[PDB]
């Protein structure tokens, strides 16, 4: 039973927003237990059964996954106003975190984040789930040594041209291999401490550059084998890209090498 009593939830400050309404941090309380920190998605004008159904489908999406590096569904409140209660990552967005902690994070930590995310994405691959929104903006920080894929509903779109595989841009095709492309971009962002890809470049010129063979450059202090793995994710032909299963394996070795 995923239904939660409203009085068990204490609403705190807003930590952002999505399509349906504001997102809040807060507390989930239960007798005999410590107060559990939670994120709370709200719906301005739920009830209206179409809108309420769409909003709640996002909870159902998260329900089917059980992984250490993907935010977990805690529960729902199906009465008005309708809330979805999620596991809180207390340190926020990965981009901000990397930008501020730049002189306090070593290379091992950054590779650790890439590795952790790859395990989440290999997990999704095995369930045949296509994310479509893999970007550093959608990764959350649970602890200095732990990151997680954020809510899938809240991850939705920015078309994220600068993150997208050519076949996704050209033919609206979205597969695990297009996800791999995006993950390659996400690793580059991590190594760059949260600098955005194709800075200063118009979206329309981006496809022209990829088609001309241009790729994002090797980040300073990124190890060669890791940049080599990144460029494989950016193979123009999707069938030449490694699967997340292979990425996990190779990121494991690269990480160990670095430690
Ligand atoms: C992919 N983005 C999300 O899932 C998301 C976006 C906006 C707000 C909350 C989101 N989801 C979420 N899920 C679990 N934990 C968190 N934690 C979190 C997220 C934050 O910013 C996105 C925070 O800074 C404002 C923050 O500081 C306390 C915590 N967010």
């Amino acid at each position: 039973d995923y239904e939660i009593q409203r009085e068990r939830i204490e609403l705190g400050r807003c930590i952002g927003e999505g399509q349906f309404g504001d997102v809040h941090q807060g507390i989930y309380m239960s007798p005999e237990n410590p107060a559990m920190a939670v994120a709370i998605k709200t719906c301005k004008n739920c009830t209206s059964d179409s809108v309420r159904e769409k909003f709640l489908q996002e909870a159902l999406t998260m329900r089917q996954f059980d992984h250490p590096h993907i935010v977990k569904l805690i529960g729902v409140i199906t009465e008005n106003p309708v809330w979805i209660i999620m596991e809180l990552c207390t340190l926020g967005e990965l981009r901000s975190f990397l930008q501020v902690r730049k002189f306090s994070l070593d290379l091992a930590s950054l590779i650790l984040y890439a590795y952790q995310l790859s395990t989440a994405l290999a997990y999704l691959e095995s369930k045949r789930f296509v994310h479509r929104d893999i970007a550093a903006r959608n990764v959350l920080v649970s602890a200095t040594d732990c990151v997680k894929l954020g809510d899938f509903g809240l991850s939705r779109y920015m078309l994220p041209i600068k993150w997208m595989a050519p076949e996704s841009i050209n033919f609206r095709r979205f597969t695990s291999a297009s996800d791999v492309w995006m993950f390659g971009v996400c690793m580059w962002e991590i190594l760059m401490h949260g600098v955005k890809p194709f800075q200063g470049v118009k979206n329309n010129d981006v496809i022209g550059r990829i088609e001309n063979g241009e790729r994002l450059p090797m980040p300073p202090n990124c190890p060669p084998t890791l940049y080599s793995l990144m460029t494989k994710c950016w193979a123009y032909d999707p069938s030449r890209r490694p699967r997340f299963t292979e990425l996990k394996a190779q990121l494991s070795t690269i990480l160990e090498e670095e430690k």
